[PDB]
């Protein structure tokens, strides 16, 4: 009886984790993709900074 | 823009100098002109 129990909650924890971890790489792919669209407008920024203090 | 503003601002006050600097040499001109043609 403890077995039945232990082992359906057991599925339950499973089921949870994996849709966590599911949504935890979403998040951390949607991430790198904002993190790295930035190096980009702030480094076409110290460049889009330098030539108006330039000309 | 900033070098080109410096370069505007030379060039214009260069110029006011030529502009005036020839009044003078031109109407120097009218009377070296004159007296010759009186002479």
């Amino acid at each position: 009886d403890k077995l039945k129990e232990a082992e359906t909650r057991a599925e339950f924890a499973e089921r949870s984790v994996t849709k966590l971890e599911k949504s935890i790489d979403d998040l951390e792919d949607e991430l790198y993709a904002q993190k790295l669209k930035y190096k980009a407008i702030s480094e076409e920024l110290d460049h889009a900074l330098n030539d108006m203090t330039s000309i």
